[PDB]
């Protein structure tokens, strides 16, 4: 998170960090035994760390579960980022309490305009590099379809959309990938990509969470 604040421990509690020796990734808690995540996050090893802040520090409400099983979209490309939406299931069911719970998914597709917030443990700077040890929030909003259209011709799929501030100065960055954007209480995004961070006229594009609602919970109650 480039341009944003520090969260506060546990202030958000289904921030999840994906770990495979070390934080690579983002994700965030849907139910007990499941997160999504970003397609471009695959790899094998999966640890899930909930109730983090400090992901270098054991501060007393880490839960460390390893993935049993990784569901990458179906028509995910790797090459357009279209469809970047991954499943993770745990091992065993999170012990779901204040500081780890689980994050309620769209009943219907949010408007631009409105804010999110926005978080991970990625880079902290767009012309350099500095990654955080506890967790950055940036809130920020949904900018219009045919606004993100215009900032990166020929590559904004119905499956995404951006969102952040076309100025610059404030963004997420590698090492968010995969996290959440939560708007009125809902995932609405997974943080997917951009060209490179808080650039002007280069927003964070997103994955449309909305879209891939009934994939989800139909793939969740059948693994
Ligand atoms: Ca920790």
């Amino acid at each position: 998170i480039v341009g944003g604040y520090t969260c506060g421990a546990n202030t958000v509690p289904y921030q999840v960090s994906l770990n495979s020796g070390y934080h690579f990734c983002g994700g965030s808690l849907i139910n007990s035994q499941w997160v999504v995540s970003a397609a471009h996050c695959y790899k094998s090893g999966i640890q899930v760390r909930l109730g983090e802040d400090n992901i270098n520090v054991v501060e007393g409400n880490e839960q460390f579960i390893s993935a049993s099983k990784s569901i990458v979209h179906p028509s995910y490309n790797s090459n357009t980022l279209n469809n970047d939406i991954m499943l993770i299931k745990l091992k065993s069911a999170a012990s779901l309490n204040s500081r780890v719970a689980s994050i309620s998914l769209p009943t219907s597709c949010a408007s631009a305009g409105t804010q999110c917030l926005i978080s991970g443990w990625g880079n902290t700077k767009s012309s350099g590099t500095s990654y955080p040890d506890v967790l950055k929030c940036l809130k920020a909003p949904i900018l219009s379809d045919s606004s993100c259209k215009s900032a990166y011709p020929g590559q904004i799929t119905s499956n995404m959309f951006c969102a952040g501030y076309l100025e610059g100065g404030k963004d997420s960055c590698q090492g968010d990938s995969g996290g959440p954007v939560v708007c009125s209480g809902k995932l609405q995004g997974i943080v997917s990509w951009g060209s490179g961070c808080a650039q002007k006229n280069k927003p964070g594009v997103y994955t449309k969470v909305c879209n891939y609602v009934s994939w989800i919970k139909q793939t969740i109650a059948s693994n």
